[PDB]
């Protein structure tokens, strides 16, 4: 498509947060590269603010699917790519079982060379010592599906899937994540036939790195047709 062409290499790639969840404000800082060839993605993200008030693994979802790796045949039914580089917006909420909420709103979109994720997050009604507020998540990420289909409408995408946090006492704190995507520009865009994204997601530290942070590898194919 459009933008199709702008992943045919490593993109670089910023990230850049302001949060309130219950009152906690922080902000995140992330850069690393992304190489849509392969459906992979480094990233390095930095708490500027302090401490981050929730715990890294229930951010990895809000903080770039245009590097997902779509199949040759499948390229008419990539949406993130087609909206480039004017970008779309990404919009989330995400519920935390028997927890509060986030409520996410990002543009994605090039800055020059590099792909930009801007995102304000507010999370409200968290348990003071829930595991999200109390910290009581493992720091690691498992898999799971993403479910995507047409917004004919809005004339973008509609998508939807699941992710189970691992609670340090062996249990599984479930975020249940509703998203709509929509085109910035007024270009067209491709709206895809329902399909999923296969993900998969490794966290890890940088042993030099003294702030509170995240390093993140991940690789995401999409298929189901």
């Amino acid at each position: 498509s459009k933008g199709e062409e702008l992943f045919t290499g490593v993109v670089p790639i910023l990230v850049e947060l302001d949060g309130d969840v219950n009152g906690h404000k922080f902000s995140v800082s992330g850069e690393g590269e992304g190489d849509a060839t392969y459906g992979k993605l480094t990233l390095k993200f930095i708490c500027t603010t302090g401490k981050l008030p929730v715990p890294w693994p229930t951010l990895v979802t809000t903080f770039v699917q245009c590097f997902s790796r779509y199949p040759d045949h499948m390229k008419r039914h990539d949406f993130f790519k087609s909206a480039m580089p004017e970008g779309y917006v990404q919009e989330r909420t995400i519920f935390f079982k028997d927890d509060g909420n986030y409520k996410t709103r990002a543009e994605v979109k090039f800055e020059g060379d590099t792909l930009v994720n801007r995102i304000e997050l507010k999370g409200i009604d968290f348990k003071e010592d829930g595991n999200i507020l109390g910290h009581k998540l493992e720091y690691n990420y498992n898999s799971d599906n993403v479910y995507i289909m047409a917004d004919k409408q809005k004339n973008g995408i509609k998508v939807n899937f699941k992710i189970r946090h691992n609670i340090e006492d062996g249990s599984v704190q479930l975020a249940d994540h509703y998203q709509q995507n929509t085109p910035i520009g007024d270009g067209p865009v491709l709206l895809p036939d329902n399909h999923y994204l296969s993900t998969q997601s490794a966290l890890s530290k940088d042993p030099n790195e003294k702030r509170d942070h995240m390093v993140l590898l991940e690789f995401v194919t999409a298929a189901g047709i």
